[PDB]
């Protein structure tokens, strides 16, 4: 599959975090285009999702800047089709 530019995978999303909180947070990295929280067939979060940006954002640099992978922290990664 192909690495999606300007999109970041977000793992470990708490049930309390919503699309607005995610949008608000990721605005610090650029103009946010879409936030998708992946849900099961009942529309309950599976605990992960994707954030895409309008602009060229250096997603790999953001991913590589993570230093704390404790359970509560969001796990960022590249988004691959």
């Amino acid at each position: 599959g192909k690495i999606m530019p300007n999109t970041v995978f977000v793992g470990g999303i708490d049930v309390r975090m919503d699309e607005t909180e995610i949008r608000s947070f990721f605005a610090r990295y650029g103009s946010v285009k879409e936030v998708k929280i992946i849900t099961d067939r009942t529309g309950v979060s599976k605990g992960y999702g994707f954030v895409s940006f309008y602009n060229d954002v250096d997603v790999q640099k953001i991913v590589e800047s993570q230093i704390n992978f404790h359970g509560k922290k969001l796990k960022l990664g590249p988004a691959i089709r």
